[PDB]
């Protein structure tokens, strides 16, 4: 039987308390939704690889006992756990498989301890792990409902005990004791752990409440990468994919330059004993396999080198000595061994980096009468130096008297050769011995081996090697024309691009295994859980054959695009607004095409339109909308202060004295940050403090129907802000601050408090609504808001009569616009994106800075205190200086990023100051500067580290067609409109303003004369009143 | 071209026909490598036979 493990196989990774923190771990866990074996134990009257997760839900404690080992037959040590009524007993010994075991031999360690395990069934979760000879056991007891077959539910297993088990473990078994055998059946669950990366969520109590398997599905991969349980709708770049190579191929030239070492093995007569000949070969190829294949031998023992080792080791100055010796003298030449021949004929150095090969030579050297030609000398002045030969025939005085002349009593220089006979000498028969030594100690290398190659593969990623040039990828037919001296080809980027086969002189291109970006496209995690996967710049004929999660690699949804391919969304022919941009004009959405799914499509650039252009057709608007639009501008950012001493050094005197050497760097960093903070204050002053005096709105708020109650301050609230200002303040969200403060990263408060910023804004509002643009230039001059509105209308080329004749309508439009602003700000949280993401950037920068303190930067650890405690000053300081360099580099990176961010914030603040000067303090003519349409006025509103402009704009609407002429000819002379345009309703002609349909009688006042009507193209005929 | 670097003695050569207007005419050509020998001896002075 089998089933799926939903949320089981989770434990506390280490004995450490945490709280309200999402922690990422890499350890042995049971993967989520895994193939868990449902065992049933029934009587008729398992491999332990990378830990085991064991679950039991049976009653009456029926399942009692565990076995772990490699053989479990008392040949090798075994681990056994057994439980009964009162306690639990553990052994690690060789038990012969008390019905459990027969005999106890070689027993070394046993453990006796507290009990572990004490119709609603209960789960008894156990986890067994074995790492570097340490066996950790984890457990948990959880009563549940009846049956439920591994229900939905999460809980982690606390550790109980760890065992120092020093034996290889391969298989584990369960045992149980039963009460004539009673018939019975039971059930348990077995799961296998893998090296996985998990994300654990800790509650306020520090209990692991929930987990995410990062390496299960793309959605959980995005969850683990963002370190959050909720993922906002969009596209997120996850870990990069690379198709792995298939095999390894090695290419070398054909076999050349052979060592003729067979001939010296096949020599008719070998070198003498006392007069051994020394020989050296180099610059060829030798093998040991063929050496004992062609020339078989049985008497050989080698010192310091493995028989297989000689084949791959590359010689320059190898010493070879071959001679015929007696079988009993074959083993006597070993260094430090005493003997007549060793001390007076030939011996090897103590540091003999070599080995001996011996074989029989009786049948090739011995005669019937004996070979009396292998003469030697078992007499010398002393123990001769290693690798020395002597042929000087000086008489040796062996006896007590100076034996001189031809001979003496038992005195002679040479000795008669051994009676070398085939059968008579049992171990005295001659043997040929060759001693090969390789005490090289030299730069050149000559004699290594044929350096064997393998078969050639093509059109497939491989680990290719060409005469030491190593790489990975596919090979293809080469169009390059090499030259005989050229071997491989490089490109502009100094990388290998084409290589020639050293065996046969054919050349192939090199292209490493195709790869690209992996992106996950998701809607809101709350909205849905199905995701799409984008493979960037990879042809998706390759990923399906590349089928760690590869479930989606052979999905029925594949769409190919310029950006790459998309899997998990269906391409559709119709075009919508872009929601999630994919790239190269492809956008993804989540909709029902009634079941909802992810789709991909070509983005629409807006509704198709054809402007009704003609010779003489104009469209004139007859109505307008007073559109009030919010423009959010960041003005300042959180003024940050950092002290080197607190951050870089954990209040250590030694670290402080080592850091004082970098005083220049620290003063530069402090100067840069102080400059940034003073610049933030200057930004706020330049944007807001543009008024010499603080103006006050009158108690009578009568502005000809315009209602400024939502933007003017309300005395009720303690901080005298407005309704809209309060909404903006609530929308932006401004512990980790305590940790930042404790690590020496402080936030200096702005010079201007939110109260005085609101007071500056209120002064600007009062000046704007009571004086208009005049308070910007010089002394504030009072003017009714109606006539200021008439002036703003006159500014955009609309005659002031329009506003006075529609005063109530414009006032109602403005009020409804403010109402819509209030509703939009109250409803959605996406309004103040810019200020919120600025705050998020600053918070992320500070969090990254605090997190880099965990990096060791190649030191022993990331904490100075343990370094000081565990190290004597010199090694302590040689670690601490590296740590200081790392942390100073992190601080420099932070300060540089802050300088660039402060430059962009200063650009935004200069733009905000320009907008306050040109939109608030006056009416701007710059198109689309102070909002979309014809700008009328603006209202500043303070917001957390920024400003909001309520750009009031005139937008024409309800346009209609008219017939138009460039000029009028009345009395043979052309007439032109003073300021407006000629239009005809079909019968009569009229002069009108260009932004509001208002026809007027064509008279001498609104028109001026110029030349005659035979030059202007498109002039028409009409009459002009005096 | 005769070189010796890290005990490795390298020979480069090239063969060109000329009308023998005069010694070392105007022209461009490179010397393709022929043989490198791992000699590893001291070279300071050289002579032509
Ligand atoms: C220019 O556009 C104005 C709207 O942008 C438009 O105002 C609209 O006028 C109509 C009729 O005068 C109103 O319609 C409603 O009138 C009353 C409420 O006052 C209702 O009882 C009726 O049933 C009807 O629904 C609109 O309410 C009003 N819109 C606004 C925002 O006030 C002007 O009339 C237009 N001017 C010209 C010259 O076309
Ligand atoms: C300017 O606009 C203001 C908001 O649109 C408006 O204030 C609003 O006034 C109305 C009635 O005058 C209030 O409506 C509520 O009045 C009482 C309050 O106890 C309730 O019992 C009623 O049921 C009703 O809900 C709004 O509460 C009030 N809104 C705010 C935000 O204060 C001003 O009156 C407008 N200015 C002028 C001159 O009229
Ligand atoms: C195009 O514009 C024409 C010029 O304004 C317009 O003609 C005008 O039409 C109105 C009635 O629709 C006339 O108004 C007078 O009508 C009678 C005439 O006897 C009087 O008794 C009334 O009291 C009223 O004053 C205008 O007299 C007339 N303009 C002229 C100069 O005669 C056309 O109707 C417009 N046509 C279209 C299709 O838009
Ligand atoms: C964290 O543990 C505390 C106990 O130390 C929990 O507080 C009690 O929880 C029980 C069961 O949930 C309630 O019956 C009590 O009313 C709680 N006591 C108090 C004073 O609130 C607390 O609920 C746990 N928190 C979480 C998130 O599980
Ligand atoms: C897969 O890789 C590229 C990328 O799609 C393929 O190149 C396209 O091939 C199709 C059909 O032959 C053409 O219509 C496109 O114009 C090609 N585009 C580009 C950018 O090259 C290529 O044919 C496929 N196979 C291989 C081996 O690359
Ligand atoms: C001005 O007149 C033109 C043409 O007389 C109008 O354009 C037509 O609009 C209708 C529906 O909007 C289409 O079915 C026609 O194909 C259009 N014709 C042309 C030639 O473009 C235009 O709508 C009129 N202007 C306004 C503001 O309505
Ligand atoms: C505007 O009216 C004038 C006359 O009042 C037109 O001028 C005449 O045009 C015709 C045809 O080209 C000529 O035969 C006459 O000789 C012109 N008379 C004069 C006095 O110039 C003129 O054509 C009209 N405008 C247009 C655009 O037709
Ligand atoms: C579990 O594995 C067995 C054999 O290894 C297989 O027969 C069975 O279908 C698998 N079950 C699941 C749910 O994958
Ligand atoms: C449990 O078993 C141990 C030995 O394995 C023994 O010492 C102990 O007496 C047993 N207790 C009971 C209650 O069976
Ligand atoms: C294991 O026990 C056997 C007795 O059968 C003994 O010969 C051997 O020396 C023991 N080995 C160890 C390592 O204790
Ligand atoms: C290597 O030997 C093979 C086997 O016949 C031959 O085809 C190939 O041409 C040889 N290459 C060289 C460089 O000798
Ligand atoms: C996700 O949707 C739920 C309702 O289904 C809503 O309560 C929640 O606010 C949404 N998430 C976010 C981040 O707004
Ligand atoms: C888009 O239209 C073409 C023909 O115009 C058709 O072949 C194709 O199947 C359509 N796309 C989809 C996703 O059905
Ligand atoms: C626009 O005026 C020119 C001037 O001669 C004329 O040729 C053209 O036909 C006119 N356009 C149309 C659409 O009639």
């Amino acid at each position: 039987a089998y089933t799926n493990s939903f949320t089981r196989g989770v434990y506390y990774p280490d004995k450490v308390f945490r709280s309200s923190v999402l922690h990422s771990t890499q350890d042995l866990f049971l993967p989520f939704f895994s193939n868990v074996t449902w065992f049933h134990a029934i009587h008729v009257s398992l491999p332990f690889n990378d830990g085991v997760y064991f679950a039991s839900t049976e009653k009456s404690n029926i399942i009692r006992g565990w076995i772990f080992g490699t053989t479990l037959d008392s040949k090798t040590q075994s681990l056994l756990i057994v439980n009964n009524a009162t306690n639990v007993v553990i052994k690690v010994c060789e038990f012969q498989f008390f019905r459990v075991y027969s005999s106890a031999n070689n027993c070394t360690f046993e453990y006796v301890s507290q009990p572990f395990l004490m119709n609603f069934k209960n789960l008894r979760e156990f986890v067994f792990k074995n790492i570097d000879g340490y066996f950790k056991i984890y457990s948990k007891h959880t009563p549940i409902n009846l049956v439920r077959d591994l229900p939905q539910g999460f809980s982690a297993l606390e550790p109980l005990v760890d065992l120092p088990i020093g034996i290889n473990i391969t298989r584990f078994q369960t045992l149980l004791a039963l009460h004539g055998w009673t018939a019975g059946a039971a059930a348990y669950y077995v799961g296998y752990l893998q090296p996985r990366t998990f994300l654990l969520k800790y509650n306020e109590n520090g209990t692991i409440t929930d987990a995410v398997d990062c390496a299960l599905d793309p959605l959980s991969e995005t969850k683990c990468t963002l370190k959050s349980f909720t993922v906002e709708k969009g596209i997120y770049q996850t870990s990069n994919f690379r198709v792995q190579p298939t095999e390894s191929i090695v290419r070398f030239p054909n076999i050349t330059n052979l060592c003729p070492f067979g001939e010296v093995f096949n020599a008719t007569r070998f070198a003498s004993v006392y007069a051994w000949n020394r020989k050296r070969i180099s610059n060829c190829v030798a093998d040991y396999s063929v050496l004992y294949n062609s020339a078989s031998f049985s008497t050989f023992k080698c010192y310091g080198v493995s028989p297989t080792k000689l084949n791959d080791l590359c010689f320059t100055n190898v010493y070879a000595d071959s001679f015929v010796i007696r079988g009993d003298e074959v083993r006597q030449i070993a260094p430090g061994q005493t003997g007549k021949i060793a001390d007076y004929n030939y011996k090897l150095p103590d540091d003999f980096t070599g080995c001996v090969i011996a074989w029989n030579s009786n049948n090739l050297d011995s005669k019937v009468g004996g070979n009396y030609n292998y003469l030697y000398r078992l007499f010398r002045k002393s123990n001769l130096k290693p690798f020395e030969r002597d042929i000087s025939t000086e008489i040796y005085q062996a006896g007590s008297t100076p034996c001189n002349g031809v001979e003496g009593f038992n005195c002679y220089f040479p000795l008669q050769s051994y009676g070398f006979q085939p059968t008579n000498g049992v171990g005295y028969q001659p043997y040929r011995v060759v001693v090969l030594s390789f005490e090289l100690l030299h730069a050149p290398a000559t004699v290594c081996g044929p350096k064997k190659s393998t078969n050639l593969v093509k059109n497939k990623c491989v680990n290719f090697n060409f005469n030491g040039l190593t790489g990975t990828g596919v090979l293809t037919e080469s169009n390059k024309k090499f030259l005989p001296f050229q071997q491989f080809g490089r490109d502009i980027a100094d990388t290998t691009d084409a290589v020639r086969d050293p065996q046969t002189l054919e050349i192939l291109d090199i292209t490493p295994c195709s790869f690209g970006g992996v992106s996950v496209i998701t809607p809101g995690t709350n909205t849905s859980n199905q995701v799409a996967v984008l493979y960037q710049d990879v042809n998706c004929t390759e990923v399906p054959v590349a089928i760690t999660w590869r479930v989606y690699s052979t999905g029925s949804n594949v769409f190919q695009t310029r950006a790459g391919c998309l899997i998990g969304a269906e391409h559709v022919n119709n075009s919508y607004e872009c929601d999630i941009p994919i790239g190269a004009g492809i956008c993804a959405s989540y909709q029902t095409q009634a079941s909802q799914s992810i789709i991909a499509y070509t983005m629409s650039l807006g509704a198709e339109n054809s402007v009704a252009y003609s010779n003489n057709s104009i469209a004139i608007p007859t109505n307008f909308t007073i559109s009030v639009t919010t423009e959010i501008l960041p003005v300042s950012m959180t003024k940050t202060s950092v002290d080197c001493t607190m951050y870089i050094c954990g209040d250590s005197t030694e670290c402080s004295n080592l850091l004082l050497q970098y005083g220049s760097f620290c003063t530069q960093l402090n100067r840069a940050l102080t400059g940034i903070a003073v610049e933030q204050d200057k930004n706020t002053q330049e944007v807001f403090a543009q008024v010499k005096q603080i103006y006050k709105t009158p108690p009578i708020k009568d502005f000809g129907g315009f209602n400024f109650s939502q933007i003017l301050p309300d005395p009720s609230k303690p901080s005298k802000r407005s309704f809209i200002e309060d909404l903006l303040f609530n929308k932006v969200t401004l512990d980790l601050i305590c940790a930042q403060k404790f690590n020496g990263l402080t936030v200096l408060p702005p010079l201007l408090t939110d109260e005085m910023i609101a007071q500056y804004t209120s002064a600007l509002l009062a000046g704007t609504i009571t004086s208009g643009w005049t308070f910007g230039a010089g002394a504030a001059l009072q003017i009714p808001f109606a006539m200021q509105m008439a002036y703003r209308f006159n500014g955009i080329g609309v005659t002031q009569n329009v506003l006075y004749e529609n005063q109530k309508l414009i006032a109602n439009q403005f009020n409804s616009a403010i109402g819509k602003i209030q509703d939009s700000l109250s409803s959605t949280a996406s309004a103040l994106g810019k200020l919120q993401d600025v705050v998020n950037q600053n918070a992320q920068a500070l969090n990254t800075l605090v997190k880099q303190l965990s990096s060791n930067f190649g030191a022993i650890s990331s904490v100075l205190n343990d370094i000081l405690s565990r190290l004597d000053p010199p090694e302590a300081e040689v670690q601490i200086d590296r740590l200081i360099t790392g942390r100073l580099q992190s601080l420099q990176t932070y300060v540089t990023q802050q300088l660039i961010r402060a430059a962009e914030i200063r650009a935004s603040a200069n733009l905000a100051a320009t907008k306050m000067s040109e939109c608030v303090l006056g009416q701007s003519k710059r198109v689309d500067f102070c909002g979309k349409g014809y700008h009328l006025m603006s209202f500043p509103q303070s917001a957390p580290h920024g400003v909001v402009f309520l750009h009031v704009t005139y937008v024409p609407a309800q346009e209609k067609n008219f017939t138009t002429a460039p000029a009028i000819c009345h009395d043979g002379k052309a007439h032109f409109p003073r300021e407006g345009v000629f239009v005809s309703n079909g019968t009569h002609w009229f002069v009108t303003q260009r932004n509001f349909y208002e026809p007027q009688i064509i008279t001498t006042d609104n028109t001026f004369v110029s030349g005659n009507c035979d030059v202007v193209i498109g002039i028409v005929n009409n009459t002009v009143y005096d």
